């Protein structure tokens, strides 16, 4: 047992100071006033950084270099503990590896995969997103084509049948029966409406049937228009739905984020949809058979095609921060709060509260990790 | 002099159930608790009808079958008078006649009949909406092609030395100079943005050089992307930027328009873009029927949406002293309708003009 002490506590509801964070095992005893603790407790500074939830980022494709995609071999627990350690010096403890439109063999591999991690990694990587593969082409964005298809009833089940390794499932409404949603839906998995061309009566017909997210905001969706808002319009006209929205600058001007924070409200989720790129050093990588160079900061193919994020959530909370006009306090629960009940996990995760899992992370004024905790343990030091 | 009694009365600002509205001398003397009112003067019952301020439709091409546009025969003050009378059935009591672009000669007879026009009749057409033909062509919409062009040096400085009759101009803030748009903004025109394919940035552009409203939001600007906000995302993310909205349910879906509103406030127009039709593709919106559509339709308030149509226009072009609310000294134009947006009685300079 410790307490976190010396700095600005962020409990995901409020700013506290002069107050202590105990932690014992694995999980936040309490939060108090330092002057309620036992002078025998042990004490670990803050140094003056704000103490927060770990970052929650419900879409990751790959970071520190590698990628939960494509290939047979990246699909694995390695891949995942690399993606974490990454994570983590990012004060992002907790995500949703996102397997995009892929052959049936590869998305059973990754149910495997992750059923694998969660037995020996608890409280990190908390479950696969499947990104795919029942999508509309026109909004394919760099999936695979070839593997962009209608949904098999038979891999539907398989999905419910292994709900509980999958969190989340971002699927085109207007290119699926409604039953395949309210399936989903019933067996637990979060529906996101994604990748789509949907129109807006298309998108509430999405809705209706038991979609509750959206995935990336304004990215791979129908463009606005007067007569026709399509699914981004629909999505924010809709008070319940969450969504993801990727803030590093270049997939959304912060002009629409702003807009989008104004009419979601408390449903906006920060999300780096990040790529191998993230939290590394590589000059490229390939992905649905093409390769994504990483080139001035920005993931591009040889036509000069944004194909890919290289955000990381601390960055992701810095821009909403000093571009957005958004208060520190309402951007962190974009990071913590926010998605953690959107996937439904807020009774043990997107705060700082008695009886919730040790995940934590302090950062510096100028927005620098300083400290990562999972399961109690301090991890990261910097 | 006469009191209006007997019905909800809507200031501008709040409902009095109570109360009523005494005119005298074309103008609002006074509003009050109908047991202050003098026991001389004539009451005269609304009979349970919601009293507001007149509607003002920044932004008509035509109605009542006629058009203020095409011929040198249309652009008269007869065309303008018939358009008023039109007006005044669906509770709109003033209104800028809206000239699309056309022949410099054609702009010039608009201005001098509407300069006409004002010294016969006050509080009525309040001033000419030149749209065009600064404009884009990719957003050139029903606009003629032909006329769209660049603003030279002589026309630029005939509006501006007739400033006093043009109450705003439609211009698309990536098609003309920054000197253009100060130039027109500091001789008192309104400049609007619209019929541009302005990205965000020259969106901005246009702001910082004096745009300060923006034509019919959504209609002839680009679509809204992640990547390309354009023109409409600007307008969205620009907080003293006031614009016009075509509520019909037709030009614009009423959940852009519910998603407008939340993120305009008191900025938010509503405007008909009206056509011949109207009166007796193209717009036949009214002004009470886009107050209903906007009530029943997009969940706005009835006396917010009372101010779409009355405080906010009035205060985008700068009328606000004169006109939008009801309260003393104010000019007496307004209009009263029943719960189910039926007009029953239209006023103008303390004139009821309209009766059912
Ligand atoms: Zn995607
Ligand atoms: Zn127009």
């Amino acid at each position: 047992m410790y307490a976190l002490t010396q700095g600005r506590i962020f409990t995901g509801h409020e700013f506290l100071d002069d107050h202590a964070v105990v932690i014992a095992d694995g999980l936040i005893k309490s939060v108090c006033p330092v002057a309620e603790l036992p002078p025998e407790i042990e004490q670990r500074s803050l140094n003056g950084a704000i103490l927060s939830p770990g970052f929650i980022d419900v879409q990751l494709n790959g970071c520190g270099g590698v990628q939960f995609n494509d290939t047979a071999e990246a699909v694995s627990v390695e891949t995942l503990e690399i993606m974490q350690k990454a994570n983590e010096k990012s004060g992002c403890t907790n995500y949703l590896p996102t397997l995009i439109t892929t052959s049936d063999e590869l998305m059973k591999q990754g149910v495997r995969v992750m059923r694998e991690y969660l037995a020996k990694h608890p409280n990190q990587a908390l479950g696969l997103h499947l990104e795919g593969p029942w999508l509309n082409l026109v909004k394919k964005g760099t999936h695979n084509p070839n593997f962009v298809r209608k949904p098999d009833a038979a891999l539907v089940d398989f999905l419910c049948e292994n709900a509980d390794v999958i969190t989340k499932v971002t699927l085109a409404p207007e290119m699926v029966p409604a039953e395949v949603i309210s399936k989903l839906a019933n067996a637990g998995i979060v529906v996101s409406a994604g990748h789509s061309n949907a129109t807006l009566k298309e998108a509430k017909a999405g809705f209706r049937a038991g979609i509750t997210f959206a995935t990336h905001l304004y990215n791979a969706m129908p463009y606005i228009t007067g007569r026709e808002p399509g699914l981004a319009g629909a999505i924010l006209d809709e008070a319940d739905i969450y969504c993801g929205i990727i803030a590093d600058g270049l997939h959304v001007d912060y002009a629409n984020i702003r807009n989008a924070k104004r009419l979601k409200g408390d449903k906006l989720c920060l999300v780096t949809d990040a790529t191998a790129p993230a939290g590394a050093n590589i000059e490229q990588f390939i992905f649905a058979g093409k390769t994504i160079y990483y080139r001035n900061g920005l993931c591009v193919d040889e036509n000069g095609t944004l194909s890919g994020s290289s955000l990381t959530m601390i960055e992701g909370v810095r821009n909403l921060v000093e571009h957005c006009g958004i208060a520190l306090d309402e951007v962190l629960r974009m990071a913590t709060l926010y998605p953690a009940r959107a996937i439904g996990v807020e009774k043990r995760l997107g705060t700082l509260a008695a009886g919730k899992v040790a995940n934590l992370t302090a950062f510096t004024p100028d927005f620098k990790i300083t400290k990562t905790i999972v399961n109690g343990n301090e991890v990261v030091t910097q």
